[PDB]
DNA sequence: GTCGG
DNA sequence: GCTGATGCGC
DNA sequence: CCGACGGCGCATCAGC
C-alpha cells in the first residue's frame, strides 16, 4: 500500500472521528463510515491536494471533503481538537480500550467519575469479570504477537488437541494462516467426526486440557460452541514472562468446517468482497446457499475444501496468503 | 456519514 | 425460577 | 427525503 506519509494526516484524522463516533457518540454507523472513507483513502495512490478530489473516491462525500480542507488549510481540525480536550469524552474513549468495556460501560464509569485505570484499579467490585480480566492485561492485549510465538503457540494448541483425542482437527486461522509476521491474537477452529449439522463436551475437554497445561491461564467466555481466554507461552528458567496473549476456540460442525476455515481466515476485507462478489449465491460462516429467482437462499451445497466455494462462484482461488 | 431507492 | 433484550468483541 | 448499514455466541441485565 502507499507510504503513509502521503495521506497519513486524513488517515489519522478520520480514524480519531471514528473512534469518538463509536466510543462517545454510540453511532456506530458513523463510525463505519469514517473507517470506510479512511480505508479508500489509505489505498489512493496520490497526495490529497483538496476535498474535491477525496470526493471522487467511493465512501467519501461532502462532509468529510470539507473535514479534508480544512486539514489541508490548517493541519487540524477545531472539532478533534476541542474533544481531544474534553475530560469526559477523552475519558470515555480511553476506557472502552479495556476488553469488556464498551461506550456503555465506559460512560456509565465516567459519569461516576471513573475515568483512569487507576480508578477502575480502585473499584473493582463494579466490574464483571471479562472487564477485570481486560484491566488486568490491558498492556499486554495491546501487544501483537511475532510469528515466532504464534508457532510456538501453535505446537501447544496442535499437541495438546491432538492428545485430547487424536480425532479433532484444529487449524489456527485469522491473520496467521494469512502468512502475517504478526498477529494480534490466535483464532482457533476445531472440529470432531462425532460434531456436524445432526448431532458431548468436546470443545471443554480440549479447553481443560490447554489449562492443565497452564498454557490458558484466564476465560472471558465459555460456552458450547465458543471458548474466549488468555493464554500465555511458557518461559525457561528465567527469562523474563512472555506476555499473556488473547484466545478464542471456535468448534463448528464437521460438514460446515471449510466454510468456517474460510470466514474466520479472512480478513474481514477480502470476505466483504468475496460474498459481495456472490453470481446466485450467498455464503456465510457456515454454509455458500444458492439464491433462487426472487433473491432467496435456498439449502447448503456440499464443501469439502475452501476451493469447492471458489469454484461454486467461479471466482480465482486465492490462497491465504492473498486474502490479505 | 454516505449511499442510493 | 424463566424468557427475551442488550452489551460486547470480532 | 429517508432507511440501510454484518451477524454471530456468550454474559448479563430487565422484567414477568
Ligand atoms: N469485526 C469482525 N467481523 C468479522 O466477521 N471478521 C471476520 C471473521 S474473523 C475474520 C478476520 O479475523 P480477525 O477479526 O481475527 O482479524 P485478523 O486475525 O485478520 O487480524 P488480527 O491479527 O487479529 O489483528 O474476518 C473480523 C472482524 F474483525
Ligand atoms: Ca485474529
Ligand atoms: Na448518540
Ligand atoms: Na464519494
Ligand atoms: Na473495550
Ligand atoms: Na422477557
Ligand atoms: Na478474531
Amino acid at each position: 500500500a502507499p507510504q503513509e506519509t502521503l495521506n497519513g494526516g486524513i488517515t489519522d484524522m478520520l480514524t480519531e472521528l471514528a473512534n469518538f463516533e463509536k466510543n462517545v457518540s454510540q453511532a456506530i454507523h458513523k463510525y463505519n463510515a469514517y473507517r470506510k472513507a479512511a480505508s479508500v483513502i489509505a489505498k489512493y495512490p496520490h497526495k490529497i491536494k483538496s476535498g474535491a478530489e477525496a470526493k471522487k473516491l467511493p465512501g467519501v462525500g461532502t462532509k468529510i471533503a470539507e473535514k479534508i480542507d480544512e486539514f489541508l488549510a490548517t493541519g487540524k481540525l477545531r472539532k478533534l481538537e476541542k474533544i481531544r480536550q474534553d475530560d469526559t469524552s477523552s475519558s470515555i474513549n480511553f476506557l472502552t480500550r479495556v476488553s469488556g468495556i464498551g461506550p456503555s460501560a465506559a460512560r456509565k464509569f465516567v459519569d461516576e467519575g471513573i475515568k483512569t485505570l487507576e480508578d477502575l484499579r480502585k473499584n473493582e467490585d463494579k466490574l464483571n469479570h471479562h472487564q477485570r480480566i481486560g484491566l488486568k492485561y490491558f498492556g499486554d492485549f495491546e501487544k501483537r504477537i511475532p510469528r515466532e510465538e504464534m508457532l510456538q503457540m501453535q505446537d501447544i494448541v496442535l499437541n495438546e488437541v491432538k492428545k485430547v483425542d487424536s480425532e479433532y482437527i484444529a487449524t489456527v486461522c485469522g491473520s496467521f494462516r494469512r502468512g502475517a509476521e504478526s498477529s494480534g491474537d490466535m483464532d482457533v477452529l476445531l472440529t470432531h467426526p462425532s460434531f456436524t449439522s445432526e448431532s458431548p463436551k468436546l470443545l471443554h475437554q480440549v479447553v481443560e486440557q490447554l489449562q492443565k497445561v497452564h498454557f490458558i491461564t484466564d476465560t472471558l467466555s465459555k460456552g458450547e460452541t465458543k471458548f474466549m481466554g488468555v493464554c500465555q507461552l511458557p518461559s525457561k528458567n528465567d527469562e523474563k514472562e512472555y506476555p499473556h496473549r488473547r484466545i478464542d476456540i471456535r468448534l463448528i460442525p464437521k460438514d460446515q468446517y471449510y466454510c468456517g476455515v474460510l470466514y474466520f481466515t479472512g480478513s474481514d476485507i477480502f470476505n466483504k468482497n468475496m460474498r459481495a462478489h456472490a453470481k446466485g449465491f450467498t455464503i456465510n460462516e457456515y454454509t455458500i446457499r444458492p439464491l433462487g429467482v426472487t433473491g432467496v437462499a435456498g439449502e447448503p451445497l456440499p464443501v469439502d475444501s475452501e476451493k469447492d466455494i471458489f469454484d461454486y462462484i467461479q471466482w480465482k482461488y486465492r490462497e491465504p496468503k492473498d486474502r490479505s
